């Protein structure tokens, strides 16, 4: 995956959770909007992460572009919103948005992520 | 698995997700609570499902007892809270509690369950 603050092990866990084993699955409807690809990235997220690649959907289905987006989203928001800079923090940002790490709701996502084999207590 | 409203296919899918391939893995602390066994049953859940078997942890590590608990939990709550009585409803109850089927947070769990081999479109 693309380098950055989110660890390779953390990204792999997130990818396995979002797309069912880390696969370029395209877009699925959830909470009234489409989430796409390896990391199930929504359109506003892709806009915020600096619009990497050709476009939202093609980026989402590319392991390098989609992970670059995740890295850049965390660079933008996990820092600004003073999240813990670890997999739990990043996972909660990914699921909850710019201040997801401070929303109790995102703990269910972190719980689920750790059910993925090899992902218990990932940093 | 134990008989009841939750289909055998649904239970297998839930079991595979919860314990990394449906195994009596005992208890783990994710997010500040101990969850145990095949279906990663927490203690209040086991109390609510009618305390089947000898105790919480032994029940949780037993394929019949733990699935009996799931069945009885749904009999208690999925009915009362007017959930859809299908794998989606039951999976979301399991993930989110008595009214989990009406919480958006439990959707990620349902989305992941469906991506387990054999589990696409499970009812
Ligand atoms: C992987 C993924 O798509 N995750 C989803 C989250 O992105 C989403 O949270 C929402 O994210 C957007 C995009 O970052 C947030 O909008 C931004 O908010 C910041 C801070 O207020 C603002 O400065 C930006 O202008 C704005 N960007 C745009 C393009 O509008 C939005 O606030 C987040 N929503 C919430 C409720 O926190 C969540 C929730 O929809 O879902 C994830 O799946
Ligand atoms: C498999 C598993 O352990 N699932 C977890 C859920 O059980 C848990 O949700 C919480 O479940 C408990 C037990 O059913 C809920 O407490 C019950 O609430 C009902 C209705 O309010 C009440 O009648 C019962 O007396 C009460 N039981 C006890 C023993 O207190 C509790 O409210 C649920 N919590 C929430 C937030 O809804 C969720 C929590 O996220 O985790 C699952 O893993
Ligand atoms: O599957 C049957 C269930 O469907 C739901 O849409 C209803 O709200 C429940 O009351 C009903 O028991
Ligand atoms: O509503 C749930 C039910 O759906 C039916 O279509 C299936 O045949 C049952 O196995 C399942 O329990
Ligand atoms: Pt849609
Ligand atoms: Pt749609
Ligand atoms: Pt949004
Ligand atoms: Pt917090
Ligand atoms: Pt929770
Ligand atoms: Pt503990
Ligand atoms: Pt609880
Ligand atoms: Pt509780």
């Amino acid at each position: 995956f693309a380098p950055g603050m989110v660890s390779q092990k953390c990204l792999l866990c997130m990818c396995k959770l979002e797309s069912g084993g880390c696969k370029p699955i395209g877009c699925r409807m959830d909470v009234g909007s489409l989430s796409c690809g390896y990391f199930q990235i929504k359109q506003p997220y892709w806009i915020d992460c600096g619009k990497p690649g050709k476009d939202w959907k093609s980026c989402s289905n590319d392991i390098n572009c989609s992970s670059k987006c995740v890295q850049q989203y965390m660079k933008r928001y996990a820092t600004h919103y003073r999240c813990p800079l670890n997999c739990e923090g990043f996972a909660r940002e990914h699921n909850g948005g710019p201040n997801g790490c401070h929303s109790s709701r995102t703990l269910k996502y972190w719980e689920l992520l750790q059910k993925i084999p090899g992902c218990k207590g990932v940093k």
